[PDB]
């Protein structure tokens, strides 16, 4: 038996993939404490009986700008609740750079994950070519091309689920040493139920100015002002650096991964 969480952007073809996997074997209700719909369904692999949980559409698990989205909170809450044994991240190939911000957050949290590259046919109309193994090597998790024809992308996805394992601990984003040391101090006073790696993540998001992470912080929210001011002795703007270090990482990956599909040559 298994429980998998389906996660991705609003326009990533996530809902369509859910229906194709589960089919008629579905159940409907709502998330705890709200009227927002919660779909669940089941399908079988060679070994496992999978229980697919459809999460709401989301671009990011965090937010700044004082803008709240209940769909994002519900998504982030389920991820941190550790209910699912595995996650399937639906990624749009025609908007890779934008979609990878969510993908990165799932990998930083240490959640076992399988990326499903969707809308490859639309990417080819944009003159875009995706390097699959180059992407997989940098993310440290398997990347399955979700081929529509004959539902053979679903078969490859089921094959990946039976082989699933802990993600390869690669170097994703390269933050500054003071930010990591300060985020670790916030992790000490955070509640001990949450894993160490996830506590360090939460504390890093608090420094950038996240509002969702403060719900799981506890007494660490009181130490934030002292910790944030302490970082400004070394760095000019901590919040700016975290955004740049994150952008730099994704920009580096997209340079290698996203290539031009076809072009008429002008030289020999």
């Amino acid at each position: 038996k298994l429980t998998i969480g389906l996660i991705g952007n609003p326009n990533s073809g996530k809902t369509t993939l859910f229906n194709q996997l589960t089919g008629s074997r579905q159940r409907v209700g709502n998330w705890a404490g709200v009227t927002v719909e919660r779909k669940e369904g089941q399908f079988s692999t060679t070994d496992h009986q999978v229980t697919l949980v459809d999460l709401p559409g989301t671009y990011s698990l965090t937010t700044i700008s004082s803008q709240t989205s209940l769909d994002e909170q519900i998504a982030c809450h389920y991820i941190l609740s550790g209910d699912a044994d595995l996650l399937i991240n639906v990624v749009d190939a025609s908007n890779l750079e934008r979609n990878l911000y969510l993908t990165l957050q799932l990998l930083e949290l240490g959640i076992p994950c399988i990326v499903a590259l969707n809308m490859l046919d639309i990417a080819e109309k944009q003159n875009i070519r995706i390097e699959i193994d180059a992407l997989s090597a940098r993310l440290g998790c398997p990347v399955i091309p979700l081929v529509s024809a004959r539902g053979r992308g679903i078969e490859a996805l089921k094959l990946a689920i039976d082989r699933y394992k802990a993600n390869e601990n690669v170097e994703l984003v390269h933050y500054a040493q003071p930010l990591l040391n300060e985020a670790d101090s916030l992790a000490k006073v955070m509640p001990s139920d949450i894993p160490l790696k996830q506590r360090r993540w939460l504390g890093l998001q608090m420094l950038e100015g996240d509002i969702y992470s403060r719900a799981y912080a506890g007494e660490a929210s009181q130490h934030l002002d002292a910790a944030l001011a302490r970082l400004r002795n070394e760095m000019d703007d901590p919040a700016l650096h975290i955004a740049d270090a994150r952008y730099q990482c994704i920009a580096a990956i997209c340079d290698v991964v996203s290539n031009t599909l076809t072009a008429e040559p002008s030289r020999f």
